[PDB]
């Protein structure tokens, strides 16, 4: 439930991201492939959902409409976009 609000420069036509949902809620980043725009965000990772982008909720949307959104943003634009962390397990020490 960490929300992090992201900040990128759309420089080229692919982030690098591989969108999916599992039918319901909001959809996740399934893949970000190494050396893209995404995979140098310092603040988003695999499994991350992705709930706004430059404000707009994305609440029960599905993959090919958060795909269309980043898509259509024009090259040379920055954004924002509000990801949220699943709760996974991790240790202290």
């Amino acid at each position: 439930g960490t929300e992090k609000t992201v900040k990128v420069i759309k420089d080229g036509p692919a982030l690098g991201l591989t969108i999916s949902d599992n039918g319901a809620g909001y959809a996740f980043i399934k893949k970000i492939r190494e050396d893209s725009i995404m995979s140098r965000v310092a603040n988003v990772a695999v499994g991350d959902h992705i709930a706004k982008i430059n404000g707009t909720d994305l609440n029960g949307c599905r993959h090919f409409e958060v795909a269309r959104m980043l898509k259509e943003i024009p090259i040379g634009s920055e954004f924002t976009m509000i990801c949220v962390e699943p709760k996974k397990s991790s240790s202290e020490a």
